[PDB]
């Protein structure tokens, strides 16, 4: 399924180049812009383990998922990873732990050590 594919096909898109982040664009995206560093970003996504359990969706919940890029309000993994994107794009994220939960996981849903998968749509993106 998806998470093998990304896993055994996705772009490698850690500065490290340790196989940290993988990424597939799924739909491509308007032009070539990118969101800078502090920017506004709004988000749909869906997760799931990697015991093929969902985790969480912002579609379920019939609104978008709004942080501010690059500043550390999210997991190392979506830094890094919608700072890839443009706007409209589609992608899947494969998150090792250590660009994720690590070793401590995040009670009650997600496990030590979890690899994670998220579908990401990035909405649009601003600066304040
Ligand atoms: C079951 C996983 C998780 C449980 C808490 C709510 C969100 C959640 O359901 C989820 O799907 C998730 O795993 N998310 C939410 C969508 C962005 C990616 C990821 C996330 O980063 O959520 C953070 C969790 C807290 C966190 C922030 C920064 C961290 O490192 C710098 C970190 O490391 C372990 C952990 C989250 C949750 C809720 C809001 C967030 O930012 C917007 C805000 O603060 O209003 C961010």
């Amino acid at each position: 399924g998806a998470p093998a594919t990304v896993t055994e096909q996705g772009e490698d898109i850690t500065s490290k180049k340790d196989r940290g982040v993988l990424k597939i664009v799924k739909r491509v995206g308007n032009g070539e812009e990118t969101p800078m560093i502090g920017d506004k970003v709004y988000v749909h996504y869906k997760g799931k383990l990697s015991n093929g359990k969902k985790f969480d969706s912002s579609h379920d919940r019939n609104e978008p998922f709004v942080f501010s890029l690059g500043k550390g309000q999210v997991i190392k993994a979506w830094d890094i990873g919608v700072a890839t994107m443009k706007k409209g794009e589609i992608c899947h994220l494969l998150c090792k732990p250590e660009y994720a939960y690590g070793s401590a996981g995040s009670l009650p849903k997600i496990p030590s050590n979890a690899t994670l998968f998220f579908e990401i749509e990035l909405l649009d993106f601003k600066g304040e």
